[PDB]
């Protein structure tokens, strides 16, 4: 029985990343992380900004890694947890559903060997610890999300859910994920605790080993960025939405629903968007069809916002920060008014 999480779960409308902030990783061990990558610094009003228009969740990307002490305590500085609570903290002032993760460690020492496990398992433990202990008496809107896209860079799987090992080991670091928080206690004990597959990938092989956890209080956090062809600018890639590519939606989902959804497991999509492609109209169309998608079971989505938009790199940008103003009202009116 699940439930709890189910309830908690259908408050969220939809809800917001504040991505390439906290999850940046140039500046080394300072809190000047969060500006490495050429975003502001997080105010509250950016937070009461992507509150006020709807999004009334929000998932804060961090990686720690560049903060963390040497092994085995891999003590988070003091100024960096202090950094990240202020930031959840504008959240909670808001009265928002929060995701706190772990972020890009994939780039540092969270390589999916399964010869590693021992390593991986404790650090990840050790971190979660302390995370845990640091937001112990926050009430149950605040979920964590243990890991990110977790996966070995550069292998051949990297993409498409891993390799049979890999996989097992997630599910190991899952567990070590789990058990690390509910032993700090408090509200620790049955908050909502978000664990994922290899590279949040959601693939049939990827589903199908995953471990449920028998604790009550988890959900499952996937990324799908669904087409592929139509979020993203590669080789094949389209800007235009008619609806004829619906079925690659339907087709991943309908295995979401198989694996997860029918066996009433709470999934949250905790990423997902489209690239601006100078086709609004196209956007506004997918949303309808991708989000229209998971409000069949009520499963809810958190929209990547990187914060590039005119920009050169991946223009996922929604919340001009700066500005407190959005870079595009069409879109964000789709994501926000989806119900
Ligand atoms: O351009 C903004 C940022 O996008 C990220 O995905 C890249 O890793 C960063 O290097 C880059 O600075
Ligand atoms: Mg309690």
């Amino acid at each position: 029985d699940r439930s709890r999480v189910f309830d908690i779960l259908s408050n969220i409308n939809i809800g917001w990343n504040l991505g390439n902030t906290l999850d940046a990783t140039g500046g080394g061990n300072s809190v000047n992380a969060e500006t490495s990558w050429g975003n502001p610094k997080t105010t509250q009003e950016i937070v009461d900004t992507v509150n006020d228009r709807g999004f009334n969740a929000i998932r804060i990307p961090v990686t720690f890694a560049n903060h963390l002490g040497p092994a085995p305590e891999y003590t988070i500085s003091a100024d960096w947890l202090a950094r990240v609570k202020e930031v959840v903290d504008y959240a909670v002032n808001d009265g928002m559903y929060i995701i706190l993760d772990t972020h890009h460690e994939t780039n540092y020492w969270l390589k999916t060997d399964p010869n590693n496990e021992a390593a991986l398992c404790e650090e990840l433990a050790a971190i979660w610890k302390q995370l845990a202990e640091a937001f112990k008496d926050y009430d149950e809107k605040l979920m964590f999300e243990g890991m990110n896209e977790p996966r070995m860079a550069g292998s051949a799987k990297e993409w498409s859910g891993g390799t049979p090992a890999e996989r097992k080991l997630i599910n190991a670091m899952n567990k070590a994920f789990i058990d690390a928080v509910r032993a700090t206690g408090g509200n620790n004990a049955d908050r909502v605790l978000i664990i994922c597959t290899y590279g949040h990938n959601s693939d049939e092989p990827t589903l199908k080993d995953l471990e449920i956890p028998s604790d009550p209080n988890i959900a499952v956090a996937l990324h799908t960025y669904t087409p592929y062809f139509f979020t993203y600018v590669a080789d094949g890639s389209y800007s235009v939405w008619n609806g004829s590519k619906k079925n690659d939606i339907t087709w991943q989902y309908n295995n979401i629903k198989k694996y997860l959804i029918d066996k009433g497991i709470p999934v949250v999509i905790t990423e997902t968007g489209a690239q601006f492609k100078e086709n609004t109209e196209d956007i506004v169309r997918w949303i309808g069809d991708y989000v229209g998608t998971l409000d069949q079971d009520g499963v809810k989505c958190f929209i990547w916002d990187n914060n590039i938009y005119h920009g050169n790199g991946e223009k996922f940008g929604l919340l001009n920060r700066s500005l407190l103003k959005w870079y595009n009202d069409d879109i964000v009116d789709a994501y926000v008014n989806h119900a």
